């Protein structure tokens, strides 16, 4: 079957990653450009292994039920394909990551339901199957494309108490792809998610604020110790921006208020507590976009992106370092 | 308990509305349905579903000044009041949906902000309540979404019990009856009936059983359905088939309701949805489309059971 602890069954591949999500958040014009193509191979300067590509589908608000998804302005299966292979014609393995996002701008972690299923209301089952569809549409694709994991969600907060469904899903999907199967929980939420053993490996995202680091790793150590499962972090990262380090989830925090050593403080800081651990299994970091800025442009850049900046030359030297 | 033949008056709360001579017209004219009580209505607003603070009692929002002279002129025409203030939503989200982690995060809303600024929208009305000598306070309305959170219901009900003396209700959403863990620490259960025609038969055998129960009195704390085309079918949707006049409907959702829930001893009686502080001109009833009955069928079929031998 699919159970196991520290290594996922053999017929499903524990590497280290060392990461970079690339095409976030998912437009089609952007993905089929000349300049997609410069922005990957630019990446790979990282010293990056992995990459997770990640885009988009979406629902209208947090209560609705139906998930769109490979329709305009979202990327197309060709583009997807295209993103895929070119990641593997430079050498990277692959994570595959479709994430629903809200039209209205709602965080997806917010993302709900009645518990008690009522006639006039949209259900659990409604948004499940929709969301079941959006999830085998990529799971198929990534199969197809030989990805070596699938991500099958993101910080789905709210969603994370419907056990059985979610377990339904996964079984859904072991159907289709034969790949690593990763769900990635919020920031704080490791011990949260009741259904860490339907999956091969743990993934959160690490964006713990600046001088909380060293609790952190103790805190997430224990709980990886008891699940017994690889734990990496799928999301990492910190916008150049004055005291975004405090919050670094924080995307609208301070627009255009740029402090290139406040991410670097913050990427140091991670590395100084995560590194080797041995239940430990490294860092897709977000992120670079599938249109990259001009190198001259980098010092004036407000994005989570490191390309032109500081804390590129950080993660350099520790993807190529020895720890 | 009293038995309530009740209607709601003067949602959605507007200042400029309620001060006006209309208010009073409006009043008095919803006096002819032969109503013993009436649950005056009124909003605060969060911006989102997910925001902390409820902001009440600043434009266009009513006064207190306003709260005063509603409570005062229902009590001056006979009637009996339940308070109401209902928090909405400013992007326009039901508030059913209202909810936060059930994990506390440092970077985001919890609880225990949402919670603490709901207790000072809800103590500043359940004081008026005990001022004004209001018969009841309805310390919520279908918020579905934050009923899972037992200890800070009860804590705010504790709070409320020190500063108001009189009747406590909470009003469930449709359906919702049996899913209130702490229906204990009210006096009355209440409910929004909305069920659809055809359905009443169904939810009276539904309702008596989760009553019974409880050993409760309990009551609609609201009921109603828009005067449109198929509204019957989703008498709560107040956004369906808008300006598709059907008064029959309206009619017809009303003499089911009544049909099936009267004067069993277990039921306390229904508080109806709604009569707006500015009133349509009789001449125009034809045409309107709201839950209002004024000039319609079913305020007929209203008058006829709140003044009968059952
Ligand atoms: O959702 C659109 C915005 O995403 C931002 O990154 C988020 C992202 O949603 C992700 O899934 C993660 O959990 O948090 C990231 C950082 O907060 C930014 O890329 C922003 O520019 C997008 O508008
Ligand atoms: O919330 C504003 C709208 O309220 C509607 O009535 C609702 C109301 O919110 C209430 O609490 C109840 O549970 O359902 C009622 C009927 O759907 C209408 O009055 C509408 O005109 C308002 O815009």
């Amino acid at each position: 079957h699919h159970s196991s602890g520290l290594v996922p069954r053999g017929s499903h591949m524990m590497d280290y990653i060392k990461g970079m999500t690339w095409g976030w958040i998912g437009n089609s014009e952007d993905w089929r450009s000349n300049e997609a193509e410069r922005s990957m191979e630019e990446m790979t300067n990282l010293a990056i292994n992995w990459t997770a590509i990640a885009f988009q589908g979406l629902q209208e608000t947090a209560h609705s039920p139906d998930i769109t998804f490979a329709e305009p302005p979202m990327v197309t299966d060709e583009n997807v394909r295209w993103a895929i292979a070119k990641a593997k014609s430079l050498g990277l393995s692959v994570i595959l990551k479709p994430i629903v996002n809200v039209r209205d701008g709602t965080w997806r972690a917010h993302i709900n339901f009645f518990d008690k299923d009522v006639p006039c209301e949209p259900t659990w089952s409604q948004w499940f199957k929709s969301y079941e569809s959006f999830m085998l549409h990529y799971a198929k694709l990534a199969e197809d494309t030989g990805c070596e994991m699938l991500c099958i969600g993101c910080a789905m907060v709210q969603t994370e108490r419907r056990e059985k469904e979610w377990r339904d899903l996964i079984q859904k999907v072991r159907q289709v792809y034969s790949g690593i199967i990763t769900y990635n929980c919020d920031k704080y939420q490791e011990d949260e998610v009741t259904w860490w053993d339907a999956v091969d490996v743990m993934s959160s995202s690490g964006y713990y604020p600046i001088g909380s680091w060293e609790h952190h790793e103790s805190r997430i150590k224990k709980i990886v110790e008891s699940w017994q499962k690889p734990f990496f972090f799928m999301e990492a990262g910190c916008p150049s921006r004055l005291e975004s380090g405090s919050v670094p989830n924080d995307w609208n925090k301070n627009r255009g208020q740029i402090d290139m050593d406040e991410q670097r403080v913050f990427y140091e800081e991670m590395f100084k507590f995560f590194h080797g651990q041995k239940w430990f299994y490294g860092f897709m970091l977000w992120d670079w976009p599938a249109k990259l800025y001009r190198l001259e442009d980098a010092s004036e850049n407000d994005d989570y992106c490191v390309y032109g900046k500081p804390a590129a030359e950080v993660i350099k030297s520790f993807f190529t370092s020895n720890k």
